[PDB]
């Protein structure tokens, strides 16, 4: 049953009606995660899954009369009636409350597994786990489909609906599970990970193996407010690969600012980075500019998570790169590799591997080609060259002694090209200490007047 204070806010006819519902729920000790996620999923379904009116803008013509069709296209909002949303809410709570007095303010491992099994066993047996728009309880209720972290959110939402206030969402930079118990020290896997589960297990073994997936234990223990922030970050504006709903972007943006003003992103580095990326494209007057927010996310990760997160520096580097700040982008990537070098590359870390691959083999090559077209230039600065080498040193040190290889011949092709962007007289100016055995073993090749492509390929692809 929905409280009477929640009912009065309906119907939701605009983004700001949604913002006030979130504003009202965040003021309470337990924001209703189920209600909020259903509303977002309903809105997302009718703005992105079943797009009622296309986003096409007609060809810019002019004439004395008005245009036959709205010349800039249309934005819209699907009205969210209380009857529709309350009915879906009642469906979910009727499901969970009926499915789980056996368990007498701490939750047992047995209880957490049962709630987790209720969600798990409701899911469709065959669907594509990486589709868009299957993150919300609206998707669970109306489609019985959830993506990987959506399972974990739904398990937490189910635990809240049974009054299990010690069960919270735990988040790494690519995985989700639950924490519970007297001091939040109990852990349980509740979903699968990767393109291929450990359900029921603790995360002790993943923390001990020092994989990026478990962040060496420096992962996010959410409270109820950070769980709202997660569902907001989980909004997917994509209508197709090349088209985002303006409405859903604007909704996510205003909701992130709402959480920001209430202080609920203080320990959420990726949320601050996501907000900065939104401000970069659609700046809000009177708000901090994106660089301020990127540095807030880095400071958050230093303050609360031992500076063991990767993405805060990737957010910053990408912004510098898109704004042609070559020195600052290369430095931020050198800082990114400086964090990863203390991790072991394990079999479930493909996501951060893919981001590093894109940086090394597409983003940096483009940044350097751009700088060469301009050509003081960054390609004439030995500090930029040294930042490039430190980036590769961190990657090599990451690989070194890891159970999974990192560098392959394709990486060496782009390294040789990037080295070539710096003239030999520039490269011969650096005097650097490397950490990785791989980079130590080719320091001389990196600063030689002629770049020996075949020798660098051999060295970069040497085993371990
Ligand atoms: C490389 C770049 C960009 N890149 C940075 C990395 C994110 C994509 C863009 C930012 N995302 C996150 N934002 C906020 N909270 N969690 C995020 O991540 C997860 C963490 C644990 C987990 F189990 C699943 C996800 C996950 O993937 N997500 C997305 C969105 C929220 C969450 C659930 O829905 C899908 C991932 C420059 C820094």
């Amino acid at each position: 049953g929905l409280k009477t204070a929640q009912k009065t806010l309906f119907p939701l006819r605009s983004i700001d009606d949604v913002v006030r519902l979130f504003a009202a729920e965040l003021g309470r000790e337990e924001p209703d995660l189920v209600l909020l996620s259903l509303v977002l999923g309903f809105v997302e379904h009718f703005l992105a899954v079943n797009r009622v009116i296309p986003t096409n803008v007609p060809e810019l013509t002019f004439q004395p009369s008005p245009a036959p069709d709205p010349p800039g296209g249309l934005t819209y909002f699907p009205v969210a009636d209380l009857s529709i949303i309350a009915a879906l809410y009642a469906r979910f709570t009727a499901q969970i409350r009926g499915a789980v007095s056996l368990y007498p303010g701490v939750s047992s491992r047995e209880l957490v597994k049962k709630v987790s099994d209720v969600i798990w066993n409701s899911l469709s047996r065959s669907y594509f786990k990486d589709r868009a728009h299957i993150q919300s309880l609206f998707s669970f209720i109306t489609g019985t489909k959830l993506d990987s972290s959506g399972v974990a959110f739904a398990v937490v939402g189910a635990c809240q609906a049974l009054g299990l206030r010690d069960v919270h969402l735990a988040l790494s930079e690519d995985h989700a599970w639950v924490v519970f118990g007297p001091n939040g020290e109990q852990t349980a896997e509740v979903t699968w990970h990767g393109k291929g589960d450990r359900r029921g297990q603790t995360v002790n073994a993943g923390v001990a193996e020092r994989s990026w997936l478990y962040l060496k234990g420096s992962y996010m223990r959410c409270d109820r407010k950070m769980e709202v922030a997660f569902m907001v970050c989980a909004i997917n504006p994509s209508i197709d690969l090349h088209t985002d709903s303006l409405e859903l972007l604007q909704l996510q943006q205003k909701l992130l600012w709402l959480l920001y003003d209430l202080g609920h992103l203080e320990r959420y580095p990726m949320a601050l980075g996501n907000l900065a990326d939104l401000e970069e494209l659609e700046p809000t007057p009177g708000r901090p500019d994106p660089l301020t927010l990127y540095h807030k996310g880095i400071a958050s990760a230093k303050t609360y998570y031992r500076d063991e997160h990767i993405y805060p520096y990737m957010y910053l580097a990408g912004y510098h790169c898109r704004n042609r700040n070559v020195r600052e982008a290369l430095q931020a990537w050198a800082d990114t590799a400086t964090v990863i070098q203390d991790y072991n590359y394990c079999r479930e870390d493909e996501e951060i591997y893919k981001e590093f691959f894109e940086v090394a083999n597409d983003v940096i090559p483009n940044l350097l080609k751009e700088a060469a077209s301009l050509l003081g230039s960054a390609l004439q600065d030995p500090e930029c060259f040294a930042h490039l080498l430190r980036f590769y040193d961190g990657i090599c040190k990451w690989e070194e002694g890891s159970p999974t290889p990192v560098l392959h011949v394709g990486w060496a092709t782009f390294l040789v090209q990037s080295l070539g962007r710096f003239e030999g007289q520039v490269r011969q100016k650096v005097r650097i200490t490397f950490q990785s055995e791989k980079m130590k073993g080719m320091k001389e090749l990196l600063v030689a007047t002629k770049i020996n492509s075949s020798a660098i390929k051999l060295q970069l692809t040497a085993q371990s």
